[PDB]
């Protein structure tokens, strides 16, 4: 058994909502064209919880659903790029809040591609032999990361926090994948810079590190190579069901025209999130188990497809 | 060829050199008894690279040292706490930088526990077969990270990167391994709080975001804790040399009598370069290699042991 396998699957998103109509009056918009620019009804904002914290109910979650003990734990990894702190990372933080004890943690940073990253990770690690039970979550707060005035971006963006149970399967899950990325285009979308102000530089570097980004550049860039990047793993025929990272519902409209794959097999569900970030796809999967729509066990061809910062991008090929 | 090994070694450091005799008339303190408390004589401080800038400089160095195109990397793993950005990451800000196209990438977060980790997933992603080459490097920047008016933390610190060239081998290198964490004790080592501060945040919580550490907590538990993760792997008949994270000498003055492994086994370099984090094991690496005291290809049995916030910690046990 070193086949790595996706078992239970969690979602938690704060409790405070906040509607379109909240931001109209907020901002100097109308709620209806937040709406029809963003493809989002409402989205949920922390008011007193921190990355870890949404990480935190997800693993608790997890391990509630699944009957498995902290102690059972052998790997917790954090998909983030927007951490409590950079020492410790929410993966230790969560870790130490659910007592797994026996497990080893850190957080990766590949902006949106963070949980597909992860995932990837955790199949390696279990492959290994040495482990064979791991907790795989995505969880962002970015609303800190925002500034609340520009109706370009704030507007875009919910907090949120949905992960995954893995664990060894006797028999193979994940298929096939490929990880990319271009850091020549990494200025593209960028958020979290730190000033350097020691009394030894000498650079005059200022970033307001509130999130930056091209939106027509990375819709782009989104369509051409993510395109390309789904097509090298699947075809319309060998596809049933496509969970790419949820940043505008128009990518995944023109994104299954560019690759010829029935429009439907593209779940989606903006309305009520927003754009989670790293916590898209994994509270798009467990809702879509949720209700019935995938089904663990049932060798669905599934496709996770995330994008993002860096630039990064992947996809992986399983049967669920 | 499924065997994670190490090719090349490299290392880059700012070449703005910090004296302790600089510091002291910064501070007011002696630079006498800055060198006998932290057992550095001076450290490199960056003026105007940032962590991407260094670890640029390592990938851009292993990879003519080795020849390799910079095409042929299939993925790029950075450990750092003080990356530019959150997004993108460094890793990908270097992928960019070296024109590595064919590579993913990706930062991890494990503190100073960070390049035994990344190298650990290094031979994860190497055992699977479907990658081959990889550059893993550790790279710091705390010295923006550090309230330079606080003689008993910044005078510690040094900043600087270093990394090695991990290719498939015919035969095992990677011979064990044993990662740790222990969230329950964070807030011994924390540094890098993003405070929240969108109209929704009702908690009041605040963090200078610079380094904080309690000294004696995490020095206890690197005697207790390190020795006995060390002790799983191997004892003095087992062992020819042992590069630990260079926290403090001392700490491994007392790791060695307890672990009964000989003291000269236990490699150190702090005097020039101060706590490095990160990058402290594989700077270590480098200097041995480029001295001779550690030949790759020999067969030496050696650990290299990090350990830091996370609380995090672990060996890999390897055959050069
Ligand atoms: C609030 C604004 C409203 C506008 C209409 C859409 N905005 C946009 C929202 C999302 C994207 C987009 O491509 N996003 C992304 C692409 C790749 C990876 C991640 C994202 C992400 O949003 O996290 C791009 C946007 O802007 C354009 C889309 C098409 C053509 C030109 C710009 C959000
Ligand atoms: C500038 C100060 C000078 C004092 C004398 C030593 N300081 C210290 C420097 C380092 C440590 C220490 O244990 N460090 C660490 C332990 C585990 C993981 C990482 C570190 C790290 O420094 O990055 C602890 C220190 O403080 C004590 C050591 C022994 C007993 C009581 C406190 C640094």
């Amino acid at each position: 058994k070193n086949y790595a396998r996706i078992s239970c699957t969690s979602r938690y998103v704060p409790e405070n909502c906040v509607t379109n109509h909240q931001l109209s009056e907020m901002m100097d918009t109308s709620a209806a064209w937040i709406h029809s620019r963003t493809g989002i009804s409402e989205r949920r904002i922390v008011t007193q919880e921190n990355t870890s914290d949404l990480c935190h109910q997800v693993a608790k979650q997890l391990l509630e659903k699944s009957g498995k003990q902290a102690s059972e734990i052998d790997f917790i990894l954090v998909a983030t790029v927007t951490p409590d702190f950079n020492m410790p990372s929410v993966a230790c933080q969560v870790q130490g809040a659910i007592g797994a004890t026996e497990a080893f943690a850190f957080d990766i940073s590949a902006a949106c591609s963070g949980f597909v990253y992860a995932l990837s990770m955790a199949e390696k690690l279990v492959l290994s032999g040495r482990y064979q039970t791991g907790l795989v979550i995505g969880g962002e707060t970015f609303s800190k990361m925002l500034d609340w005035t520009d109706r370009s971006t704030a507007v875009l963006f919910g907090d949120g926090a949905a992960g995954v149970l893995i664990e060894a399967a006797e028999t193979p899950h994940f298929l096939n994948e490929k990880l990319q990325a271009d850091g020549q285009r990494w200025t593209a979308l960028t958020s979290g810079y730190t000033i350097n102000e020691s009394p030894f530089y000498q650079g005059h570097k200022q970033a307001s590190k509130t999130l930056q980004m091209e939106g027509r550049s990375i819709f782009d860039f989104a369509i051409k190579d993510v395109s390309q990047n789904i097509l090298s793993l699947v075809t319309d025929e060998t596809v049933d069901y496509l969970l790419l990272h949820q940043a505008n519902v128009r990518i995944i409209d023109k994104i299954a025209r560019k690759t010829k794959i029935s429009r439907e097999k593209f779940l989606t569900n903006m309305d009520k999130y927003g754009n989670t970030s790293a916590a898209s796809i994994p509270i798009l999967l467990d809702e879509a188990v949720e209700n019935g729509t995938l089904i663990l066990g049932s060798q669905q061809r599934v496709v996770l497809t995330g994008f993002g910062g860096g630039l990064t991008w992947g996809s992986l090929l399983l049967t669920l």
